[PDB]
């Protein structure tokens, strides 16, 4: 996806 997953 984009920043919902990793952006963490």
């Amino acid at each position: 996806f984009s920043x919902l997953s990793l952006c963490a």
